């Protein structure tokens, strides 16, 4: 019966003289005579009175306003609305109306003052698995050589760029991409709209993926060494691009001097009880060192050790800070396996240690961006503010895998409609403040998944829909290298093909779409800072609007046959008019005419 | 269509040779050909296969079984069930079926090994506001005297036991109850079924409630001093009773030597910049010391200070440990204002400090029980395991206030039916492991609320329903002193009447009900350890079953007119028969015949 609107952004909120003004919109025939702003100060629940505004913001809509005092309390301002009649109450939340009180951690929330990395919302990221992206022209003879991969039991193998990928020696096959290759491709990346790089590991390590860290203080010479990473840092700085390295601190590689399984230097932890780093690893009674999910090449680090803590993040000279200060001056860290890191061979005290890693990073570099790898549900980590963001597999990737590709994290069959997809995406982000939502690291696939283009199988025509959605859902988008020219393949090792630089092997129409979406995101504040209201979500169609001050961006996605959808009048959609910017959809008199398998974007004028 | 059953208790779980066996029950015509046990190890999501059991546990029910490996991982074992068909999936959770994956922190969960205070589940608590419970026979002439309450601006006032309570000098009126009075009433309390006491503050402080702590190391002489608390500790130990003190560590009183607002000893923080405890408090620019919600008598403690940390919980001699070791040997702490405690004048770093307080307590006393005062949503605190339990206002008290008394935390009108009430209670506890659920500190009212009997107003006939429910919902029940003989009154100050020892002023039928419910809880393992499945929840009727091994306890509550309710066949209810233990309800051939305004309890035979 009753209708309500609120988003944690202007025009609904406004900061004014140490006060956060909060406005709620209501419409209906049985309007509550009172409305309480339920807010919070230092975790104490507050009942703040709201007053009816004289001016109707839109026809048939009543506005209520309250104020959060900003001089006291913690920066994250949580709130919801308690509608009050003579005999009853009803809550309005990020997940519509609730008959019983919402969870404290599923309210609306705004971070004021926001101390997070505010530049993230303005970025378009691009993830590069360096061995497979680009070989520098002044390439490597000594770094196209071979050596013995102890953990693998044999020599690494070299392959030419057009040699097909095989399941054989997946961690030991090198196509020879390097960091100067990335530098040389910055014009391509700038042309794509990319403003920021996330690199898979680049420190000294024997494998091709290099999560088996051997030296945390040196860049692998295979990728061009320290010199080539200094050049990449310079070249991205010159082009105004951000640069994030992969930080692998849950475990080291078993060839690291601290562990030294293959006794390259008398042995650290594995074959020495008096080793200096003996207590940096955990050894069972049964003789198996604790490792990452049973991979002996990845011995887990024991953060009970106060010397290890100092080495990774506690000290001024710690690894986390080393790469964030000059000459390196990286922009932050992607935290590999952020969720298992801890003490005693497991995740004991994990949240404290992640909080310490992030704190150490911001100490060296206040605007550093620290986000964690979360295949699972990151909400406990983000709700405790131990990191800025997560790889948003649960809140973005897997909803799209189910709705568009009928599959999921385990490649189990999925059958979810638009209702369920959007309930899923909105439930997840209800756990996050607006500022957190805007910096969630969103991607369609990664070096640890099958390529989304392949997951679509016979429904590959849906791929452009996911691209539009990637650039218009709250979060910072990350392109996985090659996705934009149509690279496909199954999961690891097959998701890491060498990038096809031959334009004959490139999907140019897909490339152009990525370019156009990056321009729209760069152009429109609501696509970077806006709130997000799902307007319509039924069967094959999702419609949502991004909202920022007076601006609106309407997005309509239709995964199935051509159809028409009626959009009820909404005060969020009450604009002078709409300009179609991308896609073939059409809007007229509240009727969306949506072609089959299409995504469309309108800007309000 | 499909039906599913699972509770985190036998017969559904069983520990066997470092393995947790997990069984799921399914029934229906379109049963999934595969079921995945979604589990977790060191926060990594696991896909464990389940196999169909040959033996049907009950007619028409299929059983699936999986195993969690217990040798690795953290003690809290989280899991849910992923039902798999050829084209689709469906999740089974504590909140029934979900079409998208449940939250990590809303799964089933079992703590194995359980390091919490396992004795709590066996208790019946009784909360005593000491000034208002009982005056010792060898009473106090010097402690029936008067003195100057600086923070109040006048002398404390003394009142005779039958003098009515008034809003005047609510914090400064003393009826003279003391600790030896409690000792002398232990036979009454043992007769009631009480096995454990929670005392409001008893340390030296000028007010009657004594949350304005002046000396953390001494018992107030008004209550009989250190000697009388030693006697109470002895007498409860003799009677096999547990004893919990109120720990007020978010703030001190402003008369404490550390603060010393009234310069009783040259002044600590308030009137001295070189004070030893200057940095134990926070002073604004504007001249107002930071305090508890604007009460100058309660200056907030600044846990940034490393000396304060050592004094409260860090040191061997710290306040938290002092009262847990001999000669005091208390059984734990109720943490006042647990949610605001922190650094800098607010809740900054709250979770770390509460975790430290609990850790210090368990260091002194491994089975200590630490639970926090949570008027609001305690789930973030409990999900991070920073305390054992909470005063369960959000999960128990306020659901009953709405469903039975049409009101809520703010005394705002509520209109919720059985559906909403039970959705509320089950949603809250879905955030908690079974072991956490069993030790949630449940009560109908407190020294900080109106008496539930008064809140019921014209619906006071519903009071016995709340009593039955208090003893049969998962959690440890706490009787608020006088509730059991029918004491009423509005909120603070009027909720703290002197206990009516004259039997003419006592509701004896209500007393007897409390006695009988305590006997049933003591008698039946499912009322102390059992899982809990809501069987029926519509309009005025709530039916739930507690489940433990082969035993069942069925509870049916009807807040309205007499009615009949059909209970569908349930494999949880498939027993040899039912013995009615309390109430006038009747069960026959799946038909519950429930009198008006009634609660009934059956034991399976
Ligand atoms: C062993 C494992 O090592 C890396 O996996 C890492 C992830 O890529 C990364 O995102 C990080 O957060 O944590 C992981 C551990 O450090 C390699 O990239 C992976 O290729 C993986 N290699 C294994 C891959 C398997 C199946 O993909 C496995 O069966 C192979 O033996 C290994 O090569
Ligand atoms: C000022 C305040 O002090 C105590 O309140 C405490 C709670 O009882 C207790 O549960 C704890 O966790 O935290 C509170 C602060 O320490 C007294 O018990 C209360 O009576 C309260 N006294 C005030 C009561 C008010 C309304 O009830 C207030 O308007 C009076 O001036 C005060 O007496």
């Amino acid at each position: 019966m009753l209708k309500a609107w609120h988003l944690p952004v202007a025009p609904f909120i406004k900061e004014q003289q140490e006060r956060l003004m909060i406005t709620l919109w209501l419409s209906g025939d049985d309007l509550p005579p009172r409305v309480t702003l339920r807010a919070e100060e230092d975790n104490e629940e507050l009942s703040l009175p709201m007053h009816r505004l004289r001016q109707a913001p839109h026809p048939g809509v009543v506005a209520w306003r309250g104020e959060i005092n900003l001089v006291n309390g913690q920066p994250r301002r949580r709130y919801s609305f308690k509608l009050l009649w003579a005999d009853r109450q009803l809550w309005f939340t990020p997940q519509e109306f609730n008959r019983f009180p919402p969870a404290r951690l599923e309210q609306f929330a705004v971070d004021l003052p926001d101390s997070g990395p505010q530049w993230v919302a303005d970025q378009v990221f691009y993830q590069i698995f360096p061995d497979r992206f680009a070989r520098s022209q002044s390439r490597e003879a000594e770094q196209d050589a071979t050596y013995y991969h102890h953990a693998a039991g044999h020599d690494i193998v070299r392959k030419a760029w057009d040699e097909p990928l095989t399941a054989e020696a997946g961690g030991s096959t090198f196509y020879g991409g390097d960091l100067d290759g990335i530098s040389e491709k910055l014009p391509y990346l700038k042309q794509l709209g990319v403003t920021a790089l996330y690199l898979n590991p680049v420190f000294v390590a024997p494998s091709v993926h290099k999560y088996d860290t051997e030296d945390y203080r040196r860049v692998d010479p295979q990728f061009g060494g320290d010199a080539a990473l200094l050049r990449l840092r310079h070249n991205t700085q010159k082009e105004g691009m951000r640069l994030i390295l992969d930080g692998v601190f849950n475990h080291s590689g078993d060839s690291h001097a601290w562990f030294d399984r293959h006794q390259r230097g008398s042995g650290g932890a594995c074959h020495n009880a008096d080793s200096p780093w003996r207590d940096w690893y955990n050894f069972s009674p049964e003789g198996v060192a604790h490792d990452w999910l049973g991979y002996a090449s990845l011995p887990k680090l024991d953060y009970r050790s106060s010397t290890l803590i100092d080495e990774i993040y506690g000290g001024e000279d710690s690894v986390v800070r080393h790469w964030l200060k000059a000459p390196w001056s990286m922009d932050g860290w992607r935290l590999a396996v952020v969720h298992m890191l801890g003490e005693g061979g497991g995740a004991r005290n994990n949240l404290r240690h992640i909080a310490g890693i992030t704190q150490a990073a911001k100490l060296e570099r206040p605007d550093a961006f620290v986000f964690g790898e979360h295949f699972g549900d990151a909400r406990q980590w983000l709700q405790a503010d131990v990191e800025d963001s997560a790889m948003n597999y649960r809140g973005f990737t897997f909803p799209l895998w189910g709705f568009l590709a009928n599959t999921d994290i385990s490649y189990d069959p999925q059958k979810i409609d638009a209702q369920t997809c959007m309930a899923w995406m909105d439930n997840y982000r209800a756990g996050l403040s607006h500022q957190q939502q805007l910096r969630m690291f969103n991607q369609l696939d990664s070096h640890d998944t099958a390529r989304f283009k392949s997951l679509l199988g016979k429904d590959v025509a849906r791929l452009p829909l996911a691209v539009v959605w990637l650039f218009s859902w709250p979060g910072v988008p990350c392109i996985y290298y090659g996705d934009e020219v149509g690279v496909d393949g199954n999961n690891d090792p097959f998701c890491r093909k060498p990038f096809p630089w031959d334009p004959a092997l490139q999907d140019g129409d897909l490339l152009d779409l990525y370019k156009r979406m990056s321009k729209l995101r760069k152009a429109h504040q609501a696509l970077r800072y806006g709130g997000c209201q799902v307007i319509y979500a039924e069967d094959n169609v999702v419609v949502f609007v991004r909202v920022y001050k007076q601006q609106r961006v309407l997005v309509a996605i239709n995964r199935g046959e051509a159809c028409e959808v009626v959009i009820e009048d909404s005060p969020l959609l009450d604009v002078n008019g709409w300009q179609l910017k991308e896609g073939a959809g059409a809007l007229h008199d509240g009727v969306l005419t949506l072609p089959a398998i299409s995504a469309s974007v309108w800007f309000s004028r």
